[PDB]
C-alpha cells in the first residue's frame, strides 16, 4: 500500500488537498496539506533531532540531590536516545552504585527509560554507550560543604554544586571534580596534582604540586608525559591549566570560590603533600578549610598562584629568568591567594600576596583552576 | 483505519515498499519507506523539537526598533511555543503596552500567533505562561543614546542597543537593564543600585550604592535580606557583581562602554544619589553623560570600581584590612574608572584612577556590572 | 485522499485506535495514535529542526586535515540544509578549489550531499547560499606549524589548527584567520593590520598597523572608514579589537600562542611592516618565528599590546593623556610581549615589558587578537 508523492522539485508547484498526506521521495518524509498552501508541510526526519536534551529549566541543572547519597532528574526532561524519546513527567530516582568518598560520578539516561550514575565514564555496567547516553555527572565529596563560616564535615556526600548536565557545565574539556562557585564560574575541587596529565587538574588524595614535586609537563607544550618542569614557577601552573582549558584565578575569582572556609586559620604543621587529607603534622584538620561549595582546602594550606598582576616589580632592567623563553623588564608580581599552611592568622579567603615574580618557585606554591559556567 | 505496524525490533530487519508508511509501535512514530533501506525513516516525535528557536540571522538580535516607541520582530523567525509552530515570514510589528521610562520589557511569542511586549516577566495581559512565550525583551530609556560625544537628550524611548533575545543575550543570569556594547559585551546601564537584590544590578531611579549607603549584603555569601554590606569596599562590590553572574569592567570594556558621553566634564554638585536623575546641585544635566550605547551617568558621576590591580601599593607588611578574611602584602590598587562630580575636567570614558586598596570606602565609589555576550 | 483530523482543541480529548494515524489542522502535523492516549503523539515539523547540525564528537571539529592540501568531513556528522538533510556515514573528502598561500576557505555542505570548499564566503561557484550551506572553514598558511621550537618552512599548507565549524568557532564575529590554541582559545594568525575594517584583523600580507603607520579608526567608536588613529597608544589597538569582538592577549595566552617559536631571538634588521614576510634587512626568515599553532611571526617582530596592567607606574597626579578622554592618576604600564625586531636575544614567547603606559606610541609596538573558543 503506497502514498503518490513525487520529488521536492513536483512537491514545490503541487497544493494537495485538506488533510492530504504525500510523500517527497528526496527526503523520504511525509507531507501535510492544507489544500490553500503550495509545496504543503513537510515533516522533520529523526535523524536532524539526533542527540537533542530539552530542560523545563534551562537555567539550572537537569538534577536535584535529594540526600546524602541520592539524587533525582527533573521533572519536564526530555531525551534523545539511539533513536528513542525518553521522557520524565515527573522527579525521577537515579539509581546509584556504592559510592566511595571522592569520586566522580556520570549521570546516564538509557534506551529503556531508566536513568542510572556510574563509575565509569563511557558507559554504565550492563549497557554500552549505544544503549545508555551520558547527560551529566557529579562528584561525590568526602566532607560537606560549609554551612557558614567553619568549613564542613567529614560525612562523605553528593556536592550539591558539582552537580552538571551537558548544557549546564565547566567550559573546560573535562567536567569532572569540579564546583559551581555561586552559579558564576567553576573551580576545581581540590588543588593541582602531579599527575594531572592521567588525573585531571582536580583529584582527590594525590599529590599536590609544588615549587618541590613539580607538575608533570603539559604534553601539548612539548612534554613527553612523564617528564616534569623543573620548578614551580607561576608559567609552569599557566601553562598546565591551559592545557586543560582553566585558568589561574583572580582575585574577585578566588575570594568567591573559597568563602565559606575558616578565616585566619592555617593547617599548621611542616607539609600539605595530598588533597583532601590532613598536613603532616596538622594542627587543625582539613575540613575547616572547605568552602561553601565544597572546595577543598580552599585557604590556608597552600598559595594558589593568581592570574593578576602587580604588586612588587623585579630589576628595572631586562633579565632572561623565563625557562629560556626571553626577557621580562620591570616584571610585576604574579597574585598568590589563600594563604598556605604556615601563615596562621594571615590565611583565608581574600589573603593576597604581591611580592613573588611569576618566576619564583616554592613548595608553598601550587595552583588552583577555575573556568567559565556555560549554560546552553 | 490502522496502518502496517511493528515494534522497533521487528522494523530493523524490515525493507518497507517505495512511499509506504509503516507505525513504530515502540516509538509512536511514523516510518516512510524507500523499497530499499533496512528499517525505514522513521520521523521525529514532536517533544524532541519542543522549545526550539530559529533565526534568519543568527548573529544578530531576532527584533529591529522601528521608531522612539515601536519595534518589530525579523522576518525568518521560527518559534515553537507549547506544541505549535509560529513563524513570521516577514517583519511583523510587536504590540506595545503603555511604556513608562526607565522600564525593561519582555517580548512574548504566543500560540495564537501573535507577538507582543509586556512588562509582567512571566506571562502577558490575558495570557497564561503555557499560551504565550518569552523570546526577549528590551529597556525603555528615559533619553536617547549619545548620537555624538555629548550625551543624550531626555526623550523616553527604545535603546536599540538593549534588545535582546533567548539566543543572543548577556551572560548573565537575568538580562534586564543591560545594553550590548558593540557587539562586543553587555554592561549595565545604570549604577549599582542599593536593593540589587530586589532590582537587580541595574535599574532605573533608585539609590546609587557607595561607600556611605553602601550595597546590601549578598544572599549567597551570608546576607540575610535586610543587612547591607558595612562599607563600601571594592571586595563588596565584586562581591556583589559575582552573585549577579556579572562583574567589574576591565580598562578595555570600561572605555569601550563609555564612549559618547561628554568627555572631560563632570557633574558637580555636592552629591549623586539616583540612577537616571540629576545630581545634587549638579551643573550640568544627567543625560550630558549618556553613552553611545544608552549607558546612563556613564562617566563623571560615580567612579566605578574596575577589575584590573595595578599602581600605588598598600604596605610592604601584611594588613589585616580585607574585613576578616585574611592579610595583604604589598597590595596594589583597585582601578576606579570614569570620575565623579567632584572630579572637573579629569572625568571621561578614559578616566583612570590607581590609588585606592580594595579596602577603601568613598561616598564617591561606585560600580556598574559588565558581562559576556552569549551568541547560540 | 483525505484523513480525518481536525484542530488542536478536538484532539486534545480523542484516542485513535492503534495505529491510527490523524491529521492536526491547526499545527499542521500528523499525529500518531497508541489507543490508550488521549491528545495522541503529534509529530514535529520539518521548519523547527530547520538549520540543525549534528556531528558524532561534539568536542572537536567537525572536518580532518588529511594533507597539506586535502581534508575529510568526519562520518557521523549530520546537516540540515535547504529543507533537506545531507549526512556522511563514513569520512568523506572535501572537495578543494584552488588554494593560494595565505587565504581563508569556507567549507560548505550543499542540497545535492556534496561538501566542497570555496574561497568565497557567501556561497561556492555553482550554488546559491540557499543550496549551499556554511559549515565551517579553514587557512591555507604561507608556511607550516612549529615542528618543535625552530619555526616553521614556507611550503602553503593548510593549518590544521585553523579549522573551525559553526559549533567549535572563534567567539569573536568573524572566525577568519584565527586559530585554536592548545585547544583552550583563539588567536589572530597576524599582527593586526591596517586595513583591519576591511581586511578583519588577521590577513597575511597587508602592512602591519604600528605607531607610525596607525590603524584605521574603528566605525563603531567614531571612525568613518577612511581616518586612521593619530598614533599607535594601546587606547586604540584596545578599541580595535573591541570593535571586532577580540581582546588583547594577557601573559597566560601569549606563552601558549606563541609557543613553538625560536626563542631567544629577533627579525633583526630595521623595521617589520609586512604580515607573513620577512623584515627589512631582516636576518631572520619570517617563518623561523611561526608558533606551533602556526601564529605567524608570534615573536621577536612586533612587541603586542598585552590587556595586562602592572609594572612601572606614571605621574603620580592626574594627568590628561587619554586624547581627551579624560585624566589618569598614577597610571600602570600596559603589558607587551614578544620581543620586536630589535630586541635581539630579549625575544621569546615569553619576554615581556612593563614600561609603556597606555598612552605611549611607537613603530615597533603592534597587536594581535585573540577570542574564547566557543563549543555548542
Ligand atoms: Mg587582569
Ligand atoms: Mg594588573
Amino acid at each position: 500500500v503506497q502514498f503518490r508523492g513525487g520529488t521536492t522539485a513536483q512537491h514545490a508547484t503541487f497544493t494537495g488537498a485538506a488533510r492530504e498526506i504525500t510523500v517527497d521521495t528526496d527526503k523520504n518524509t511525509v507531507v501535510v496539506h492544507d489544500g490553500a498552501t503550495a509545496g504543503g508541510f513537510p515533516l522533520a526526519r529523526h535523524d536532524l533531532v539526533k542527540t537533542a536534551f530539552i530542560k523545563a529549566d534551562k537555567s539550572a541543572v537537569a538534577f536535584t540531590r535529594t540526600g546524602n547519597a541520592t539524587a533525582s532528574i527533573k521533572a519536564g526532561t526530555i531525551v534523545e536516545v539511539n533513536g528513542k524519546l525518553v521522557q520524565f513527567t515527573a522527579d525521577t530516582a537515579i539509581t546509584m552504585p556504592a559510592l566511595t568518598a571522592g569520586t566522580d560520578y556520570a549521570i546516564y539516561v538509557c534506551d529503556d527509560g531508566t536513568v542510572r550514575a556510574d563509575s565509569n565514564f563511557s558507559a554504565p555496567t550492563g549497557y554500552t554507550s549505544t544503549t545508555a547516553r551520558k547527560v551529566g555527572g557529579f562528584h561525590y565529596a568526602p566532607g560537606s560543604n560549609a554551612a557558614a563560616q567553619a568549613g564542613g564535615n567529614t560525612t562523605a556526600q553528593i556536592n550539591e554544586y558539582s552537580l552538571w548536565d551537558i548544557k549546564f557545565r565547566p567550559a573546560a574539556l573535562d567536567p569532572r571534580g569540579m564546583t559551581l562557585v555561586a552559579g558564576a564560574f567553576w573551580a576545581d575541587i581540590y588543588l593541582l596534582g602531579v599527575n594531572h596529565l592521567t588525573d585531571g587538574t582536580s583529584k582527590y588524595n594525590v599529590t599536590i604540586a609544588d615549587g618541590s614535586a613539580s607538575p608533570k609537563k603539559s604534553t601539548k607544550f612539548g612534554g613527553d608525559g612523564s617528564a616534569a618542569y623543573s620548578d614551580g614557577a607561576w608559567y609552569n601552573f599557566a601553562e598546565v591549566m591551559t592545557h586543560h582549558g582553566k585558568r589561574l584565578p583572580n582575585y574577585n575569582e578566588f575570594q568567591a570560590l573559597a568563602f565559606g572556609t575558616t578565616e585566619a586559620t592555617s593547617s599548621g604543621g611542616t607539609d600539605v603533600p595530598t588533597t583532601g587529607v590532613n598536613g603532616t603534622g596538622a594542627t587543625s584538620a582539613w575540613n575547616i578549610f572547605t568552602s561553601k561549595w565544597g572546595v577543598v582546602q580552599a585557604s590556608g594550606c597552600l598559595w594558589t598562584w593568581g592570574n593578576e598582576f602587580g604588586g612588587v616589580n623585579g630589576a628595572s632592567e631586562y633579565t632572561a629568568n623565563t625557562g629560556g623563553r626571553g626577557s621580562v623588564y620591570a616584571q610585576p608580581a604574579a597574585a598568590l591567594f589563600g594563604g598556605a599552611w604556615n601563615g596562621t592568622s594571615l590565611s583565608g579567603s581574600r589573603a593576597a600576596l604581591w611580592y613573588s615574580g611569576p618566576s619564583f618557585s616554592f613548595a608553598f606554591f601550587g595552583a588552583r583552576g577555575v573556568c567559565d559556567h556555560l549554560i546552553l
